[PDB]
């Protein structure tokens, strides 16, 4: 028998239902970028009453009980190299993940960063057009828990 | 099993009986641009007295019994892309409703535009032509029902 998940990521609409950013299912957690403004495309979800966490630019709610199962597991632990997104390879190095220019683009904010144990080591806030590459603002936490904002010069919103 | 719907749409003729706009039945009202100054073309309607909505250009009166069964359907979800009206297909992008230049003139205020469910998108007030395409000005609605009127610059309004 082999898995296949339900989802742990979820569209956050604007009025006219453009996908402009994701929320993410994430160790008891739905977060999403607080500059994404709009409504999480879940029945259940967009009831919530989300903290904000302005610091980080995030905002969070814990999961419904029967959405804990479903949730995606963090890692802190994330040496330089190549992981995965949505859209592609991401590349980890000097602590920078970055990604090829003109790939990552609106609505993309709120999109995790994976490893290759299928694991989340960063969420996407944004990113910034470096010419040859693309650098990425992302949220982490690190070994002990704390949340970590890494925003390069010149990072766009990947939303509206 | 096929249906075969009555009209949901009625003419608005002049003294001279010209079509010179349109009066729809949707969400359990008649509603027509109030700059379309005429008679509707229908026994019933044409007898009811109009409440003016004159910041959003438009009037209402509420639908006889009769007429609320299969009455449009208005939805404020339509993501960019291409919907349709009477004269062709309709693009949505950006904000704006775009159309052909040289497609849409005198007569075609009322007219609704519609998406691939037989909903009702939004009520076409006139355009503006842009010289490429026709740029549309048109009355929706939000989420939360609240009526909205967006105009181009350089809009004319069909047939005052």
């Amino acid at each position: 028998a082999l898995k296949l998940e339900a989802d742990r990521l979820f569209d956050v609409k604007n009025e006219d239902g453009d996908v402009i950013g994701h929320a993410l299912a994430m160790e008891g957690k739905v977060m999403k970028p607080l500059h994404v403004k709009g409504t999480i495309d879940h029945p259940v979800l967009s009831k919530l009453k989300f903290t904000k966490s302005s610091a980080y630019d995030m905002e969070f709610a814990q999961l419904p009980v029967n959405m804990r199962s479903e949730a995606f597991t963090y890692t802190s632990e994330h040496p330089e190299g190549f992981y995965n997104w949505h859209h592609g390879a991401v590349q980890y190095s000097g602590g920078r993940f970055t990604i090829p220019r003109g790939v990552g683009g609106r609505g993309d904010a709120g999109r995790p960063i994976m490893d290759n144990s299928g694991r989340v080591v960063a969420i996407v806030l944004g990113g910034a057009d470096e010419g040859t590459r693309t650098a990425l603002s992302v949220v982490t936490w690190n070994s002990k828990g704390k949340t970590i904002k890494t925003t390069p010069e010149g990072t766009e919103e990947w939303s509206a």
